[PDB]
């Protein structure tokens, strides 16, 4: 699905690492809609997973902390490391993936059902 941004508009690469600077995390609209962060890279490129940002707990949208480099949910404190990696609770997972690929230079996530990179296990969302 080609990733939206805030205002509704397609995110197309080239434009995107204009204005977002490396180490910047920001929300998009990924996967049936769910708000899911584009990653720059400390490269200057983007990353090529996205992390869908719905908490594995409740479903609040999961803020970043730049200044701890942690995705740390509003709702009851739920906190993930910069790969979404489950830190701590109430959330039992880590943030869902999905791949962050550029089609005719325009961003798009796919379903990511291959192994979690994060830890070996098989992703809890792909079933
Ligand atoms: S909805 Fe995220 S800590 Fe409960």
């Amino acid at each position: 699905t080609i990733a939206k941004d805030a205002l509704g508009n397609d995110v197309i690469a080239a434009e995107w690492l204009k204005t977002h600077a490396p180490g910047d995390r920001t929300l998009t609209q990924g996967l049936k809609g769910d708000p899911t962060y584009l990653v720059v890279e400390s490269d200057k490129t983007l990353a090529t997973f996205g992390i869908n940002a719905v908490c594995t707990h409740l479903g609040c949208v999961v803020p970043f902390n730049a200044a701890e480099n942690k995705f740390i949910c509003p709702c009851h404190g739920s906190q993930y490391n910069n790969q979404g990696r489950v830190v701590r609770g109430p959330a039992p997972l880590s943030l869902a993936l999905a791949h962050c690929d550029v089609d005719d230079g325009k961003v798009v996530f796919v379903p990511w059902t291959e192994t979690d990179f994060r830890t070996g296990e098989a992703p809890w969302w792909s079933a």
